[PDB]
């Protein structure tokens, strides 16, 4: 049944892309299944399992967004608030008329894909917007980076503390980390670059917010499951998850939430791949706001891509169907291949 379709999509994928290790998790009706291939380390030949820890890159962005949503559920913040409101050092002009919403949906006005502490603050102070806030989407790590920081500020605690001592335990995730603890170190997969060379993500400002989470398929498919079915979560988390799956604007058939991107389901794999493409990340796109932001409706696909130097993560699920797939690899292989494989598995389910 499922095990054979997953095997016949991932094995050829892994051979084609020369991936050392791949774990896949699917969920249906609250029930998870794990399909594990290859090795976490090419030297040790440590096998991949659903407890293997991977870097998930920009999928971290959904965790950041849930953190911000938890701050809003607890009255610490409004999405319309100006960013300067939460950081004195940014007061003076610019960030007085850029909203938190703007920062979180990448519409702050031209913040770049990546950074060229307070020296990152200084980056922001010297930054010259290319466009009016709210007019164009430009995928940017510093934008969601500051979104998370500010959301942490509002709650009077540092990002890392909030995430690990508050937000993740309350999601039931005990194998999701910003910093991989010493006892779990051996579970941390080795990442390999385009050439097969080992590499782990390198620290950076507000990395924790943008691309700094690592987790296993077991914890990430659970994350996916409570994002689909939040009714057992405490109320502020429920409200938070509603906030992240709210659509605030459209950009080419894709409707933007907080961290999560959303599409009609079903969708052609071709429509799904072009929505996750290289230029839909690197090119600026004008945005049709939703004058009344739209609560999550049925027949929607939720997905997220995320990459590091040596890792390739992808998440896709359709909440109204209760269907979710997670694929974690210790290779940054192309996005198109990730959605193709996810799409196949979801269909078969």
């Amino acid at each position: 049944d499922i095990r054979q379709v997953v095997d016949s999509t991932v094995e050829p994928l892994m051979q084609q892309q020369d991936i050392a290790g791949l774990s896949v998790a699917v969920i249906q009706n609250g029930k998870a299944q794990y399909f594990n291939y290859g090795v976490a380390n090419k030297d040790s030949k440590q096998p991949i399992t659903e407890n293997t820890l991977f870097e998930i890159g920009s999928v971290s962005k959904t965790f950041t967004a849930t953190l911000a949503g938890y701050a809003l559920a607890n009255g610490k913040l409004k999405l319309s608030d100006p960013a300067s409101q939460y950081l004195p050092a940014l007061r003076g002009d610019k960030f007085d008329h850029i909203s938190l919403l703007n920062l979180g949906t990448y519409t702050a006005g031209g913040l770049p894909l990546q950074f060229p502490t307070g020296k990152m603050i200084s980056y922001y102070q010297h930054w010259k917007p290319a466009f009016a806030p709210g007019t164009q989407r430009l995928y940017s790590n510093p934008s969601i980076g500051l979104f998370g920081h500010l959301a942490a500020q509002s709650l009077g605690q540092p990002f890392e503390k909030l995430m690990e001592q508050t937000v993740l335990p309350k999601l039931g995730l005990k194998h999701t980390f910003i910093s991989v603890p010493e006892t779990q170190m051996s579970l941390y997969a080795q990442g390999y670059d385009k050439a097969g060379k080992p590499v782990r993500v390198s620290p950076g400002a507000l990395d924790a917010e943008a691309y700094g989470i690592k987790t296993s398929t077991s914890d990430l498919i659970h994350y996916v499951e409570v994002n689909m079915h939040p009714a057992k979560l405490e109320k502020p988390l429920q409200q938070a998850i509603a906030a992240t799956h709210t659509g605030y604007y459209t950009v080419d058939g894709m409707t933007q939430g907080l961290g999560w991107e959303m599409y009609p389901y079903p969708i052609k794999v071709d429509a799904l791949v072009e929505g996750n493409s290289t230029q839909m990340a690197m090119e600026p796109h004008k945005v049709n706001w939703l004058t009344p932001p739209q609560a999550a409706p049925l027949d929607t696909l939720v997905n997220k891509t995320g990459s590091t130097g040596g890792f390739g993560a992808y998440v896709a699920y359709v909440p109204s169907k209760g269907l979710g797939v997670v694929i974690l690899a210790n290779k940054n292989y192309p996005n198109a291949e990730r959605v193709k494989a996810a799409h196949a598995i979801l269909s078969a389910m």
